[PDB]
């Protein structure tokens, strides 16, 4: 006997198994069931991922929030939910979710061990592993993420095409303040000095976007020199690459990333860059 | 979807053909099995399409593909025996409706990228000298059952160790599948149906039947113990002229960190010339806990 599920309302659920059954008992129905993975803690840039599923026709909006060991504020996050009118959160255990420890885990291709898993080497095996049981517990038509973890996508993407994943992956822009700096709840350790200097990596970002047309080389100078003009911004990558995150071609469509720290702080930010 | 028709055998070689057509008979009511398979078929293959056929409403997908992935560099995959009339004739036969027989491109366009990391019982037994070996079983057989989104994938007993990192595979995953193990099936001698006992001259032939004596002496043994049980098959195995043991082990039937409680798996393998052999058997131990 399938789990109550009650249209227009917040239905929460913690075991995999009743989540399982209310979204394929939805899918029969008629419904098309979008993901939208979260380690809770929500803010604007989850919304904008939540308000593209949801205007999908016939959509049903799974919410999943679950902080992953392999890479809080519950009653708030719920709320936020509620106001957006998603129907179902999914909210497992961590003893749920690895009842048998660390033992079968997706190993991710050469790009896991490159820009963001250069300090940290086995983030992104966690990550695609916790992905890959979300996928398989709720079977999503489509599942949604940010652009802000850009690299982040296009190993997701590599998940679901060589393990020939039956979803569609759709990337949503990157929300940000009015003054450019991407939205993430690690801005909120920001003291005032750093937080006017963190739009820096916005401001470079933006500024290479625009000097494209001059080319690679005059993208990549103009987002060093912005860079440069910031204290306490220690830069830990600044990379033009394909959209894929291989070599930058001679010219065509790219991406452009950046990282650093500001004090205890790590941030990130990218940004689609076209050369000419 | 490609065509479909019932009753005959199709041949469909793209992922995607075989994607939509599942899907479509799955939305239609029907419930798909799938047998995954390297080819070379014999009668062990024709219990696990048997056991599918059998359920009630079934359509029966057979997948022949020789991995690359599960192999080691040194000969070991372009030796394997590849038979493809005789597999899709054994198939027609048995009434399947549909085989799965894809290229190593389609299945493989961007090489080893990503891939699955099996848990430590793949670095044991058959995973010791070939630690590779089960990354590239798991990768394929994930790959297998999302391509073809089964309700139950058949594997049979006699790859005792592939079979649970399966079912590790599936429960760790939370793949919608049942994974359904069937007994080996055995020579009359009790010789363990293998596509590698083609590989035997006649004297191994006779010496091969070793295996299964062994094993089945020590179930017989084990009520007297652990101990009588494996010196019982070591035994027989050390009177069997031209048989080199690999391992011989006692485990529980997780094979896992828990100790050898009452209820066990006994594992063999061993080499008659080139020829690796393997066979395992079910054990109660003492009472037969
Ligand atoms: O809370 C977030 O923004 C992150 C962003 O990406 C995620 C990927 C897998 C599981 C949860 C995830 O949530
Ligand atoms: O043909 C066989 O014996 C094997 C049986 O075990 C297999 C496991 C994964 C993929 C194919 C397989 O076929």
């Amino acid at each position: 006997a399938i789990p109550a599920f009650h249209p227009g309302e917040l239905n929460v659920y913690s075991a995999p198994g009743d989540v399982a059954d209310v979204s394929r008992a939805l899918r029969l129905t008629g419904r098309r069931v979008m993901l939208v993975p979260t380690m809770g803690a929500l803010h604007e840039g989850h919304l904008a991922l939540v308000r593209a599923a949801k205007r999908v026709p016939g959509s049903v909006v799974v919410v999943s929030i679950f902080v992953n060991p392999m890479q809080r504020t519950p009653d708030d996050d719920l709320a936020q939910l509620r106001a957006e009118g998603v129907e179902i959160a999914f909210t497992p255990t961590t003893a749920a979710m690895y009842p048998d420890g660390l033992r079968t885990t997706v190993q991710p291709g050469p790009l896991a061990a490159e820009l963001e898993g250069g300090p940290r080497p086995t983030h992104f095996a966690g990550v695609l592993t916790v992905v890959l049981k979300l996928l398989q517990i709720v079977r999503p038509d489509r599942v949604f993420f940010g652009e802000k973890d850009y690299q982040q996508l296009v190993l997701i993407r590599q998940l679901v095409a060589d393990f020939n994943l039956d979803v569609a992956v759709v990337g949503v822009p990157t929300v940000r303040e009015a003054d450019g700096l991407a939205m993430s709840s690690r801005n909120r350790y920001l003291d005032p000095a750093q937080r006017a200097a963190a739009v820096a990596l916005s401001a470079a970002l933006t500024a290479a976007a625009h000097a494209a047309t001059a080319g690679a080389q005059a993208a990549l100078d103009a987002a060093r020199a912005v860079l440069d003009a910031a204290p306490g911004v220690a830069v830990d990558y600044l990379e033009l690459r394909d959209i894929g995150l291989g070599p930058m071609p001679l010219n065509g469509s790219g991406r452009l990333l950046v990282a650093a720290r500001l004090g205890t702080t790590r941030l990130l930010d990218n940004i689609a860059i076209e050369i000419g």
